[PDB]
């Protein structure tokens, strides 16, 4: 459950 922490750095995972 780490798919919209992309809100900063949207290619980090």
């Amino acid at each position: 459950y780490g798919g919209f922490l992309r809100r900063i750095r949207p290619k980090l995972k």
